[PDB]
């Protein structure tokens, strides 16, 4: 009874002409109504995308800071994001964690502030290649979700995204991790919450494997990357039709 | 004679409402035309500020990454900045360096990419209180300037800002002048006399309508990189620091 959720993380890609044509494709396509769709564009285009996006696609930012105002050059707040039409924010993404050194406590605080600000959150987790080779997939993923759960009061506003960053994985391997994460939630938070929380597959998703990955009982959607910039994103959204 | 340059770094402040007021103030203010003015707003408002800002104020971003495109969630590039009306980018700011651990080589690569992309750069340097009270204000400021100079081939596109981080955590006009002076000498001997002669070096310490006038008269201080005051009406008076 979990609503399939598909997010598109454009990452550091996009211009006014390229974003516009992606939006036209979205609002001009037959999208499965049952699906909750989200796209995350670069901060400079937030207000712009919101004007071109159909009401069936919610707008997300790719990151934000843990406070509303401050001497933090280069940082944006949940307040600015909402001010520009955004409703979601991606927090804890593997690139922020590994390339930009964002630690669990910081991510924890960002999630807490984002939520009290009225923003929904896609909280990301994932282990590195070395973590997996050392049977540390669970130790890493549990510790990361722990810091997230600790900052979530209303789970109806967050979606978890699992990133097999170690894969730079099979539908079977992804289902296993999603399964364990849900189990962690069920025993450490509540059965109620574990049943309703969407866990998106943040691995490599394309038109060729979306239907199989989506059928997995514990996979409730995707956090798409490169393909979210292509027409192929429409097929990925319609994975469960 | 170097052209006085005043930058306004709003940092993490601003809403469509608040930003509209500041632009209207600048648009309706009486600004010394000799001054080159720049304001750095949060990335979400770039396109918005450009349409409300008078042609006398240039638009800047508060940061950017080192590549045009890529798998770097949360990062923006010089290309997007320019696509939204921006002409400048602040790089190496004390907050990025210390709060977000941005290091010298990374800042160096950003500066080189921003420049080749057609963007002007305000490159920041500054030592911590630990470095100062330890007698290494120079060794820190020189390392940073070194990594900056190494990635600059057209100095006409760059402005350097000095941040007495060691105080922004009180610093007199005398000590500020001494640092700008050493930095300029570093450039004169390690880059060229010409470049050191023309490069603007802004004071990024705390600037207000109360000190801007005497800080500006310092021979080696060519402007400011204002913080909190750039959100208030006094920013106008700071821009007019050298007026008569």
């Amino acid at each position: 009874a979990r609503r399939f959720c598909v997010g598109g993380n454009w990452k550091m890609h996009g211009s006014k002409n390229s974003i516009r044509d992606i939006c036209n494709t979205l609002k001009g396509a037959s999208l499965d109504p049952n699906v909750e769709v989200i796209v995350a564009c670069p901060a400079p285009y937030l207000d712009y995308c919101r004007s071109l996006l159909p009401p069936s696609v919610a707008l997300a930012a790719q990151n934000c800071y843990k406070v509303e105002q401050g001497a933090f050059t280069g940082e944006i707040s949940p307040g600015m994001i909402k001010d520009c039409g955004g409703q979601w924010v991606i927090l804890g993404h593997s690139e922020r964690r590994h390339v930009f050194k964002e630690d669990d406590v910081l991510i924890g605080e960002k999630i807490k502030h984002a939520l009290e600000s009225g923003l929904n959150v896609i909280a990301c987790i994932g282990e590195l290649l070395e973590d997996r080779e050392a049977g540390r997939t669970e130790e890493v993923c549990f510790r990361q979700i722990k810091h997230i759960a600790s900052n979530v009061k209303d789970w109806s506003k967050v979606v978890i995204a699992y990133e097999p960053v170690w894969a730079i994985a099979t539908p079977d391997q992804a289902q296993e991790v999603h399964s364990k994460v849900r189990n962690w939630l069920s025993t450490n938070v509540s059965a109620d919450v574990a049943s309703k929380v969407r866990i998106q597959y943040g691995g490599s998703v394309n038109a060729g494997n979306c239907k199989e990955l989506g059928r997995k009982p514990d996979i409730d959607g995707f956090l798409v990357g490169g393909a979210s910039l292509k027409p192929e994103f429409v097929q990925i959204i319609n994975a469960m039709q």
